[PDB]
C-alpha cells in the first residue's frame, strides 16, 4: 500500500505565524527518508503552493475566510486525487484548519470513513460561536452534517459539502474546550475521551472503546488527524496553543501503534508543529522528533522492534 506525503505550509488558520514552517522542519529531520525504510512505498508530492487572496476581508468575526477556503479547496482536490489512486495520504501541517480540505477530499473517495481526532481541543467552534474568528479552531464545524445551516455561508467555502456526521468522529485528549464547543459536542452526542476519560480508563481501554465504537458494526477507512498539542507541552512544546496535562509521549505512540494494527489507516494529518515557537533549539528538535516518531509508528514502527521477513538474521 503506497503513501503520498503532501505538504501544507499554511498558517492563515490563526493570527500567529510560523506553523507554515512545519513541513520544512519535519522534512529536515528526514521524515520522508525514514518512511521509505518502512514496508510502505513512499511518494512525495512536495509542498502545495497557496495563492493568497487579496483584500481578504473578515467575514463578520471570521479571519482570512477566502484564503483558508481556497487553500483547503486545493488540498481537498490533491487528497481526493491521491485517494483515487489507492494511496494513503499524509498531510504535513501548518495549522489545523487544513483538516477541512484533508478530510473533505478523503471523504470524496471514502464516504464511510471514520475520524479519530487527537487534540487538546475540539476545534468545533462555528463562525457564530468563535470568540477569535480563527478558522484553525473551526475545522470540525465545516465537516459535520449536523451543523450544516447552523451558521452563515462563509466566503471561500461554498465548495464544501459536510463529509461526516457527528457519529463518525472520536476525540482523544481534550482538555481546553470552549463553552460553545462543549455545548455542541454534548448536544450532538459526539464520542470523546477527554483527559478525564484517559485518566480513568487508561490509554489501552480508550483505544479498545474507540475502535468498538467506530468499527464495531462495519470495518472502514480511518482518517487520523493528529494535532501535536494533543500531547503534553513537555513533549511537543513548539506549537501555538499548548495546554498542560496532555497525553504522554508513550500514550501518543500507543494510539498510532494501535491504529497501525487495524490495517485501516487511510488518511493522516500531522498538524500544528510551529518551529518558531520553541523557547530553544532543543524544544523544536523535541517536537519534530515526536511528530516524526508518531508518523513512523502509524506506519509500522513498533517499540518492541521490527525486522524484515524472509531474512534469517541468525
Ligand atoms: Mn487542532
Ligand atoms: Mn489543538
Amino acid at each position: 500500500k503506497p503513501i503520498e506525503i503532501i505538504g501544507a505550509p499554511f498558517s492563515k488558520g490563526c493570527p500567529r505565524g510560523g506553523v507554515e514552517k512545519g513541513p520544512a522542519a519535519l522534512r529536515k529531520a528526514g521524515l520522508v527518508e525514514k518512511l521509505k525504510e518502512t514496508e510502505y512505498n513512499v511518494r512525495d508530492h512536495g509542498d502545495l503552493a497557496f495563492v493568497d487572496v487579496p483584500n481578504d476581508s473578515p467575514f463578520q468575526i471570521v479571519k482570512n475566510p477566502r484564503s483558508v477556503g481556497k487553500a483547503n479547496e486545493q488540498l481537498a482536490a490533491v487528497v481526493a486525487e491521491t485517494q483515487k489512486n489507492g494511496t494513503i495520504s499524509v498531510v504535513l501541517g501548518g495549522d489545523h484548519s487544513m483538516a477541512i480540505g484533508s478530510i473533505s477530499g478523503h471523504a470524496r473517495v471514502h464516504p464511510d470513513l471514520a475520524v479519530i481526532w487527537v487534540d487538546a481541543h475540539t476545534d468545533i467552534n462555528t463562525p457564530l460561536t468563535t470568540s477569535s474568528g480563527n478558522l484553525a479552531g473551526q475545522p470540525v464545524a465545516f465537516l459535520l452534517k449536523e451543523l450544516k445551516g447552523k451558521f452563515p455561508d462563509v466566503p471561500g467555502f461554498s465548495w464544501v459539502t459536510p463529509a461526516i456526521s457527528a457519529k463518525d468522529i472520536v476525540y482523544i485528549g481534550l482538555r481546553d474546550v470552549d463553552p460553545g464547543e462543549h455545548y455542541i459536542i454534548k448536544t450532538l452526542g459526539i464520542k470523546y475521551f477527554s483527559m478525564t476519560e484517559v485518566d480513568k480508563l487508561g490509554i489501552g481501554k480508550v483505544m479498545e472503546e474507540t475502535f468498538s465504537y467506530l468499527l464495531g458494526r462495519k470495518k472502514r477507512p480511518i482518517h487520523l488527524s493528529f494535532d501535536v498539542d494533543g500531547l503534553d507541552p513537555v513533549f511537543t512544546p513548539a506549537t501555538g496553543t499548548p495546554v498542560v496535562g496532555g497525553l504522554s509521549y508513550r500514550e501518543g505512540l500507543y494510539i498510532t501503534e494501535e491504529i497501525y494494527k487495524t490495517g485501516l489507516l487511510s488518511g493522516l494529518d500531522i498538524m500544528e508543529v510551529n518551529p518558531t515557537l520553541g523557547k530553544t533549539p532543543e524544544e523544536v528538535t523535541r517536537t519534530v522528533n515526536t511528530a516524526v516518531a508518531l508518523t513512523l509508528s502509524a506506519f509500522g514502527t513498533k517499540r518492541e522492534g521490527n525486522h524484515k521477513p524472509e531474512t534469517d538474521y541468525l
